[PDB]
């Protein structure tokens, strides 16, 4: 028994996985769902420093699973829960700008940008761990 499919990182009683390949912010929750998995919601201040540092390392722009889509200038997570203050930290200086209607948040170097929902870019799954 272990905790975490093959491949998939264990983290807090959670797995996660970084995609080797770029598609949409759409896609990736498709993606995410086909897996059982959910384009990653992150619910704690730890949670987001060991995502952030995997995406700082690779170097790699990362969908996560949070939009202003269905009102400009509300960020919600796809399980509906919505962005709290103790998270607006993690916007890197001078975001969200919204530049071009930018609707979907990503990892980006040291903190979150919001970033045009069409462009292609890696994700982040997460689903719970089994216990063993
Ligand atoms: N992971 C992305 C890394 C690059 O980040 C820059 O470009 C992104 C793509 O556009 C923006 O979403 C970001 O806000 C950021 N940017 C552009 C701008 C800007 C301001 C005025 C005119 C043109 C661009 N101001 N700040
Ligand atoms: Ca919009
Ligand atoms: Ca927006
Ligand atoms: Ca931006």
């Amino acid at each position: 028994c272990h905790p975490c499919p093959w491949e998939w990182t264990f983290f807090q009683g959670n797995c996660y996985f970084m995609s080797n390949s770029q598609r949409n912010w759409h896609d990736s929750i498709t993606a995410c769902k086909e897996v059982g998995a959910q384009l990653v919601v992150i619910k704690s201040a730890e949670e987001q420093n060991f995502l952030q540092l995997q995406s700082s390392r690779s170097n790699r722009f990362t969908w996560m699973g949070l939009s202003d889509l269905n009102q400009e200038g509300t960020w919600q997570w796809v399980d509906g829960s919505p962005l709290l203050p103790s998270f607006k930290q993690y916007w890197n200086r001078g975001e969200p700008n919204n530049v071009g209607e930018e609707d979907c948040a990503e990892f980006s170097g040291n903190g979150w940008n919001d970033d045009k929902c069409n462009l292609a870019k890696f994700w982040i799954c997460k689903k719970s761990a089994a216990s063993c």
